[PDB]
């Protein structure tokens, strides 16, 4: 699915992403379902905690 940052995010270990707030998150990992997520921004892919990541457009 797609996502948005909601607060600011900077990597710590392996190879996190980082983000703030009103960014566009793609979400696009695959069935971990946890804590940890998959995500794709400008062409680059990582890792981004799902706690992070709101909802937008559709509604």
């Amino acid at each position: 699915m797609e996502a948005i940052a909601k607060h600011d995010f900077s990597a710590t270990a392996d190879d996190e992403l980082s983000f703030r707030k009103g960014q566009i998150l793609k979400i696009l990992n695959m069935e971990d379902d946890s804590n940890w997520y998959r995500a794709e921004l400008d062409g680059k892919e990582g890792l981004i905690p799902s706690n992070y990541i709101e909802m937008k457009n559709h509604d």
